[PDB]
């Protein structure tokens, strides 16, 4: 969305091209190029031509979901809604929500041309997006690209406070870092691991 | 108490002599000598002469305390009563007593000749006996004599289950023994410590 000389807002769609040949680092650079040039009025005619698929974000303002229109030339448009708690939880305590294990959600929509795309394909597409945003391999690939030294947080169900108390478990974590934490420390100025030597276990 | 040929029981007092020159090991030997010889009828006239102070045990049967008689020649007689719970707790659960922190008690009496011993002396005597049976130095001396390798249990008040939970504290004790327990193990066939070398800390 770029404002005009008069003042009236007018949305136009610009394209990130050849996206099937990019890693996350390359993708992030390409994205921020389009946003940069738009803010200083340096987009050309070629930037607005050749779009295959589109993305919209009603969730910015706080809309829960939308049913948008599809422009001629394309097959699908994807929409991203709000990342808040549901309205039935918007007056509850942080303490009570933390006890139960209530998370935030995002709603995603797919609007498609029925002459060329069938409903089973559209459902399978949204199922793959759901799996990726909770998948170990997906978050490993992003961390690798951005040079984050730690292991990513993994997806799991909340466990009950039975057997060994959770306070005992937090004290055992403090001992582990004080004893074995040097095994994952940013000590090597090269990104080098000697292939001959054996790697110690650091699951602790 | 030795039974006669007829069957009728008849108590007589035998003496452990020169007791002010003995350690606990020597004392235990002298005691068991008198008890042994009595059971096989080999006490002499000299064993029954020269008693200065006496000890009686009504607590054996379960009496709580007694006011006994003093025989001519001596100045005091000491009596030891029952080592049970009080009668008001004799129908309570082991669980409820353990929660509160209720211990067992022993009652001790002193019967003295008032022409030579005053009441203040008799009270000070019973206060010293109370202190000794809870004292660190007393139990160190007994353990040393009998060759017990561990430190004795010490006297303390029950502490509340606040701050770090007691379950966390029991798990830290298991880790201590698995790591540092070799420092107090029965590994040396001599009772030898090299005086030159420094002794490691094993308070853990």
């Amino acid at each position: 969305d770029l404002p005009q000389k008069d003042g009236s807002r007018a949305l136009v769609v610009a394209a990130i091209k050849e996206t099937e040949k990019m890693n996350f680092s390359e993708f992030l650079a390409a994205y921020e190029d389009i946003v940069a040039r738009s803010r200083k009025g340096k987009l050309t005619m070629d930037d607005y031509q050749g779009v295959t698929v589109s993305l919209t974000n009603p969730g910015g303002i706080g809309t829960r979901h939308s049913v948008p229109r599809l422009t001629k030339g394309q097959g699908t448009i994807i929409g991203v809604g709000s990342m808040d708690y549901p309205a039935e939880f918007q007056g509850a305590s942080e303490d009570r929500l933390a006890e139960l294990g209530v998370g935030k959600l995002v709603t995603i929509t797919s609007t498609y041309d029925h002459r060329v795309i069938q409903g089973a394909v559209s459902g399978e597409f949204l199922r793959t997006m759901s799996r990726l945003l909770t998948d170990d391999s997906f978050w490993d690939e992003i961390f690798d690209a951005m040079n984050v030294p730690y292991t990513p947080m993994r997806w799991a169900q909340d466990v009950p406070n039975t057997g060994v108390d959770k306070n005992t478990r937090v004290m055992q974590l403090i001992e582990a870092y004080r004893s074995r934490g040097h095994l994952i420390a940013d000590t090597n100025p090269l990104s080098w691991v000697q292939p001959g030597m054996p790697v110690p276990d650091h699951r602790d």
